[PDB]
């Protein structure tokens, strides 16, 4: 009787399933979480009367049917094209390559192209019923403005690591964008997978022509042949096809025989989203959707979410070769790299060697074990990045009578890796060793810790060696190509991200390289703080530009404008 | 019982679903929210008693059916025409040949007649039933209305940049028209693309009668073929096709088989707009539409909104070749330069360098790091724009007890591009490099840093050489052709617009062309402002010509005609 | 008329049966216990309006249909992919290879592949309905806070080993995982298991193509054979394969000769899992799970769970031989080695002694006996590991009137294994030995006891003997090849886990290899402890970081935030 339910008792139509105003994640090309709130006390319909819709949507009355004759040919992975959600992966951004590179569409593609040397067809019925937009004046989610002031908490308790692990969450919650447009109808899509080598046979007029008839020999005759595209040019075109699939993006479950017509019957009450555009998620955040906040506030809580939207476009790029044909192709690889043409000069080194250093002299958990490595071949320790280890521990002391107390201290460590045999070549924690796919070394090796929870193998132990190219992080490049890139004939491998700071490495074995592919490395990017700084309680903010100041009320109610009588008289207690 | 559902339960039909007084983006086609308001609060219908309407619409009863025999032969995707918003697009406009040309229909045609030099040829089926129109006698949305006045008070308290962003917010949720008719209907298009030389072969008249008897073949007969247009010339028509389409526009949806006669008992209650006029957004902005605001400030915010309008088409226009059977066709340009016929002339530069200067002195961001850079092949940097790169930052200061505060200062910073190697050639942040598509620099090529997110690519290298032609703006032309084109034989390319100045520069690549056509840069095309402005609040308004006044109550309730008496009692504390 | 049923009296519709929130056993792909709580105060539905679903949970509809025309080949059981938890199994995690390699599906296929020499290919129908997931606000169930709780009590009262033991049990109970997302559906699988020479004769896309036909088939036509499959391939096709099953995940029960139209009717409310993505159980134990707890005493929680997670999937790793047709095949190993190229060594030893200590002298229990053993060869005792074997005892005392009293003691008793003839080999208790399968010694074999429970069968004895390769443990390596791994040619074999101590031995006999799999030691790993310590009972939390404090108030009713005034007034007590 309130809300949904309302509407629905009333009018007794259904409501409209394909809504904007959602997160999305722009990699994945998946929803992610509610942004915007969509409330229903108007009982409002769209102008047909088929729908229930929010109050602060409008619909806009497409109808539009579109029927190919001809299946497109699709050339490359790189050029992808999503035929779900195009508008929103193809904006005008500086991540434009990696976008929609960890669907499970793109997945399929790019495996069945480089698997068996194909090339893919697509040809689809698509039905665009209507396009469902936000309006300009719209208010943030509750549970998305509750995320957003605990990050404004944590910015003015100058708790810096607590505020970018807190917007990592929320990129993982609500992913990279928010949809302000979705296209609601339904689709039906046959994708065919070809040779190469049938292709340049003239030719490509006569091939699609002939995959657009097999396509509506399929849907509308039964699994019983009896079909009609059956002449000389489809004998190579069966034998040529590596794969093959069907399918349908909302209305009814497709089942080959079902006629185009009783497909286009079951269309409505399942509408789908078949496309979409929007908006970045920091977009959202200004001093218009949150009002009860200060100015330049907003504006750092924005800055946060920004940055850690870019981690996660930076932490899942892959620079590598791409060009199929070519030598030392790098099939983990979603970017180029400008690598195809490389000539490999092998190099050596010695070893590898670490020390560490506490800044707090501890005799309790003695940090110094398993930190520090020295070289095999030198005997002692003889710069990658430079970050402290700490370690939170505990006391426990009592005096009888018994009551008890236990305080908790933080263990800091600090440590410095270094470079400058055989291998290998290396695995960290979260990672493999493709050598051995084991999380192990090989036989005659063993492993040099590097890091906090990364292995080096490092030794007849020939048989399993590979080459090296260097290490390089995002503040230190190498000099064998100060620059981030590897040498020549080179592929760059990702290895142990700590604190924010991606430090790879270069090899040419070709087992790194050959595999599944990656699994998008998702938010967050590092462990939570161990909460080792103390609230600084800040009252007043204020600009100098401006000369506005704001004063929140004891204790801690609402923020307010302020009165240059109340400054001073605020500023005799700060100051 | 209150607005559009108290209609619906009295007089129990349906609302129409085409109306006027919406927002129309005019380079994409697609509608932008809405401007007009439309209340239902005196149940009025259609005279003829099958529609709800507004208050303050009024339709005209068309009823016209065409039905055509022959196909039309679009020669070339320079003068195109929509079919479904044909007359908003060919309005008389100082930006005709750049509407319509980021839509999903034109982008299809040109695709489909560059990649496989095809002729379009369009049959179709259309039912106009209702002329919809707006009142000259209308108000504005409540949404819209608010979104002026935002603009009026920023232009108030001098915030200019802050005002100039908010007008490219206006663009980006409401477009660049208002439709003020639409025609209410249905369609049903079928679109080919033949071969251009089966068109030169008495030819013209047999073949498009031919295509539109394959139409009701198609329409009218089931997908098993029993078609009547099968002679002589299908099989040579057949052959030359090179992709076919069939759309319906409302209505049910289109199936091979569905009757001509089907498919027009379906056009009831499915009617879509298949044709709009209208105005330009900037004609709704005047002293007649906003009522509660003074004479010369509405016309200052008109003057700021028709300005954004403008960049909006200026930001997305691409000059270039345009003749494609000449060399150095460029497939992105979508307005012709003149340059067909252009012969190339080889000319080098040393490098491009920069500087950077400081107006505050900063002891904490330290601005000249990763913004000057300098020659490689000079040692030392030895104009393009002048613009200035600000920044806010934090200090925190506390005393203890420990309450705290923090101020948020502006750091400015200013620097200065200049020209007077190997290529190359550049990639800008929202841009790839197309030498690689990839973001990134070639094989041994490093990048060069020219603005604040752009890179040059700049050295065995030759083999990744392209020449070069030069950089301009929007106030700095170039010698090499103080004129803004390119010299003849090269090609025009955008290149980090920052803050509303467009920097192009010239290539002769053939890579930096091809590829897919460009989607369509979207407002705003600045940062939004760090408010760096104090508010300078005005009470009186008035101009010397007419001698009226306006005066606003306090506390800013509304604003009123002033009184000569009232006048000089307000001067006094003014002046 | 409260909760769940008050919502379907209401509504009158089905309740959706695929929910999240639930735990998760990674390693065997099965459902454990319910980690969030969900209500169903609200009374919504799907926007469909077909299933209530609780108030903290959005369904996404997907409403699509995949349908495959060739099946996939899967090339080994090292790479498994689980076709119904999929995304769960391969998340980034340092437990990648042991994860969905104990459920059902995977030791079937892994004893088909192995036993006559098979490739898996698999062809599916499959129906997402919907994308079904938890919000990012949301609260524990009461039954898992409850357990929580009770590891929070025993680590206040430094009772740590009852408080790994109740983590063990919550690992038990709840899974190593939380889903966060569930793919709601239905799904139709063929699984082929042919021989793998069968693959290797161009070949794949023709065999490939055959069994996707094949399918379709065998749901289509009835069981009397009437197919359309039968060629010159499908005869040798149906020569090769070794193993066939169908398998319906979801939907009505299949049976060959049901529509695949009948099979997709079918399908509503009776939709399943197919897919899940989710966390590890620890990430939701943190502060804002848990608000009436210390905050980094919810840190020390979490960190004990989360270490008796990472025995659960140590303990349950066989690293060894995995290559198929090399010899000294590990048929037991689900991880790599890098021993596949093996070379064996044969070496003795003369055998293995015992000696036992107690640290409270006895006069009850005497431990002695039946703990320390000497060698045969040797006559006297001439290490692995170091632990105390504790044991309860009762007095009980009278005094004649009569009433008594029973006092329980703890007897300590502290044993040492070491090693420096014929086999053998062993069997420990939950473990049996391969040379008899049995548990029990060969003819001519006494067995030599080594731990509380493990037998060593050490002696015409030549007929059943097999070598040896030394004995490890997680802390003592062994220098035969101070290293973990075994030499090489020789497997490694668990044998008496010990107070979370896992001791293994090396052998190279071939029969303690075969056999069937090994079903997936479950927590606890412990038996439970005899409560050999008293409660300290912590009143004040507090970490010198923050300087924040927390004191419980009496008597131990809730924790609060602290007063410097409440410190040192209960630092009086305290100290
Ligand atoms: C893959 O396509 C090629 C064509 O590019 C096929 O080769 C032709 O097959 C037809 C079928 O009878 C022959 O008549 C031609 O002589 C073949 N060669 C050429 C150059 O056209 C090839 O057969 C296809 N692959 C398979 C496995 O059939
Ligand atoms: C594209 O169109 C040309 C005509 O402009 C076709 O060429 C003719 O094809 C017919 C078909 O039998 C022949 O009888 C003629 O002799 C051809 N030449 C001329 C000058 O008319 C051409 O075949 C078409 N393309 C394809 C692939 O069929
Ligand atoms: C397993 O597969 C092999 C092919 O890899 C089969 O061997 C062929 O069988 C066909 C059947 O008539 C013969 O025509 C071929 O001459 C055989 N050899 C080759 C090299 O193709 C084998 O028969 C299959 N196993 C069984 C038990 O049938
Ligand atoms: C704020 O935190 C930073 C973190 O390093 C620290 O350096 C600084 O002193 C802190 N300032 C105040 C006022 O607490
Ligand atoms: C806590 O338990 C450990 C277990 O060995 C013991 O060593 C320690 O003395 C105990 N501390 C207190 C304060 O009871
Ligand atoms: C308990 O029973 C045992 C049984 O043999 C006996 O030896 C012992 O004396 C009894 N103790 C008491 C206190 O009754």
């Amino acid at each position: 009787e309130v809300g949904v339910q309302k509407c629905k008792n009333a009018l007794k139509l259904p409501v409209l399933e394909v809504l904007p105003g959602g997160g999305w994640d722009n990699l994945r090309n998946v929803d992610m979480g509610r942004v915007m709130e969509l409330t229903y006390s108007n009982c409002r319909t769209t102008e047909d009367g088929q729908y229930i819709i929010p109050d602060e949507i409008f619909t806009i009355p497409q109808k539009q049917s579109n029927l190919e004759m001809n299946s497109e040919i699709l050339e490359s992975w790189a050029n992808y094209q999503s035929s779900t959600s195009y508008s929103i992966n193809t904006e005008l951004s500086l991540f434009s390559k990696v976008n929609g590179k960890f669907s499970t569409e793109f997945q399929r593609m790019k495996t069945l192209q480089v698997k068996d040397q194909a090339i893919t067809t697509r040809v689809q019925v698509r039905n665009l019923v209507y396009t469902v937009k936000i309006n300009p004046t719209l208010e943030l989610s509750s549970g998305f403005r509750k995320e957003l002031l605990d990050i404004s908490d944590r910015l003015e308790n100058n708790q810096t690591r607590m505020a970018t692990y807190l917007a990592e969450l929320l990129v993982l919650n609500y992913g990279t964008h928010v949809t302000t447009s979705v296209d609601a109808g339904a689709a039906l899509i046959q994708e065919d997978h070809l040779r190469a080598s049938f292709l340049q046979d003239s030719s490509r007029s006569a091939v699609t022509a002939s995959a657009g008839l097999a396509f509506q020999n399929t849907v509308n005759f039964k699994f019983e042949e009896n079909y009609t595209s059956q002449n000389v040019l489809t004998k190579s075109y069966l034998s040529n096809r590596t794969n093959s699939r069907v399918q349908s993006i909302g209305g009814v479950p497709f089942y080959p025989g079902i006629t185009l017509q009783a497909w286009q019957q079951g269309i409505t009450n399942h509408l789908v989203a078949i496309d979409r555009s929007g908006l970045p998620l920091h977009f959202f955040i200004n001093p218009n959707m949150l009002p009860d906040l200060p100015g330049p506030l907003v504006k750092k809580v924005s800055k946060t979410v920004e940055t850690a939207v870019k981690r996660y476009y930076t932490f899942n790029t892959y620079p590598g070769c791409t060009d199929l044909n070519s030598p030392n192709f790098n099939f983990q690889a979603n970017t180029d790299d400008g690598s195809c043409e490389g000539k490999m000069t092998n190099f050596s080194f010695g070893g590898v060697y670490q020390e560490c250093t506490q800044l707090s002299g501890n005799r309790d958990v003695l940090l110094c074990q398993k930190l520090e490595q020295k070289n095999p071949l030198t005997g002692d320790f003889s710069h990658l990045l430079s970050q402290i280890h700490e370690e939170g521990y505990n006391h426990l002391e009592c005096h009888r009578k018994t009551v008890c107390e236990d305080v908790f201290q933080v263990a800091k460590a600090e440590f410095r890796a270094f470079w400058c045999l055989l291998f290998g070549g290396l695995f960290s924690s979260k990672s493999i060793n493709p050598m051995t796919n084991a999380q192990s070394c090989p036989a005659g090796y063993f492993p040099l810790r590097l890091f906090e929870n990364l292995k080096v193998c490092v030794s007849l132990g020939s048989r399993f060696a590979v080459p090296f190219g260097g290490f390089f992080s995002c503040t230190v490049g190498n000099p064998l190509v100060s620059l981030k890139k590897c040498p020549g004939g080179f592929s760059q491998h990702p290895a142990l991200i700590s604190d924010g700071c991606q430090v790879s490495y270069c090899v040419k074995s070709g087992l790194f390289t050959g595999g599944s592919l990656p699994p998008a490395r998702l938010p967050p990017f590092t462990r939570p703080p161990l909460m080792s700084q103390a609230a600084t309680n800040t009252v007043i903010v204020t600009n100098s530009e401006n000369a506005r100041s704001w004063i929140k009320d004891s204790q801690t109610h609402q923020w307010r404008l302020g009165e240059p009588i109340e400054l001073r008289r605020a500023m005799n207690v700060i100051h």
